[PDB]
């Protein structure tokens, strides 16, 4: 599943921000507008046993120029909560069940 990171009306979101994936599936996080975002899951948000660093950006990384990727795939199933550092307060958040 490919992923924007801002929408193309400028707001600060992902794009979709709520969706499900299958084990193994790749997630593609774009730079697209509002940028520089990131891409971090949150350490108490994904299932039990998953090392956030395997999956995450860490908070100080930015994709600072548009086109950039992150491309990540989870395998365990369950619900992970994520977030883009600078523009969470904003509402710049999404969740992903991988089912
Ligand atoms: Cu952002």
């Amino acid at each position: 599943i490919d992923v924007l990171l801002g929408a193309d009306d400028g707001s600060l979101a992902f794009v979709p921000s709520e969706f499900s994936i299958s084990p193994g599936e790749k997630i593609v996080f774009k730079n697209n507008a509002g940028f520089p975002h990131n891409i971090v899951f949150d350490e108490d948000s994904i299932p039990s046993g998953v090392d956030a660093s395997k999956i995450s950006m860490s908070e100080e990384d930015l994709l600072n120029a548009k086109g950039e990727t992150f491309e990540v795939a989870l395998s365990n199933k369950g619900e992970y909560s994520f977030y883009c550092s600078p523009h969470q307060g904003a509402g710049m958040v999404g969740k992903v069940t991988v089912n």
